[PDB]
């Protein structure tokens, strides 16, 4: 229903997921560029649950993932992410 | 608590904490050495 929850789904991600959930009316590719590069910091101690440290991990988690398959085109799992 | 996965805000990483304290007060009650505490490393 919502990107949290497609974040918070464990589900088999496939072509026809991917095409479906990538579009702007769900995440725009404004939003989708900042969900890149700040898991960095992230990784290296903990955070509450609905903090951007863990919901906004696992945004970017799955946006690295989407990005992947991009670039890859093979349909894997999606799981949420483990912790450090 | 050793093998939890779950979020920091959760009560269950306060107990998990919790643990860690008790496991280190009872290991210094057997061993009575001065020891270094820090908050609980990510598992």
């Amino acid at each position: 229903s919502t990107f949290e929850e497609a974040a918070l789904c464990t589900f088999l991600l496939n072509k026809e997921m991917y095409l479906k959930l990538r579009s702007d009316v769900l995440l725009p590719l404004t939003q989708y560029n900042r969900y890149l590069a700040l898991y960095n910091k992230y990784k290296y101690f903990s955070g509450a649950m609905d903090t951007t440290s863990y919901r906004e991990a696992a945004c970017c988690h799955l946006a690295k993932a989407l990005n992947d398959f991009s670039n890859s085109g093979s349909d894997v799992l999606y799981q949420p992410p483990q912790t450090s």
